[PDB]
DNA sequence: GTATTATGTAGTCTGTTT
DNA sequence: AAACAGACTACATAATAC
C-alpha cells in the first residue's frame, strides 16, 4: 500500500529529517515521484531514492 | 588475501571517491584497519566502515 | 588548503483536514 | 478556528569534492 513520507523514511537504510525527505521529493530524487494527496505525500511502498 | 583500496571500494554498497576512502582510513573508520604496504593500502576482505 | 553539496532547525507562507 | 503537511528561505555545520 501507499506509505506516508515519515513511514517510507522509517524503512530506509538511513532515515533522515522529514525536511530532508521533502527536499528529495522537490529535487526529483524519489522514484516513482510521490503523489500529493491533498496535504500529504503518498509514497509507493517500492519507492527508492535515485541519484540524478 | 588482502584487497586494494580500489578493490575494496568497488565492493561496497556505495563506492566513493578514492579521496574520501583514504580520509576514512586516515580517520580510523575502517575495521580491521588497512595495512600500509609500500605505497598501497591493503584491506581485509571482511573490513567494514564503522559509522 | 578552498568550494560545493548534503543535511539540520527555525519562521513564515500556502493550503488541507478536523 | 486549530492542527497538520508541506514550500520556501534564512541561517547553520559536516561531508564530500576540487
Amino acid at each position: 500500500m501507499y506509505l506516508t513520507l515519515q513511514e517510507w523514511n522509517a524503512r530506509q537504510r538511513r532515515p533522515r529529517s522529514l525536511e530532508t525527505v521533502r527536499r528529495w521529493v522537490r529535487e526529483s530524487r524519489i522514484f516513482p515521484p510521490p503523489v500529493k494527496d491533498g496535504r500529504e505525500y503518498l509514497f509507493h511502498e517500492s519507492a527508492v531514492k535515485v541519484d540524478l
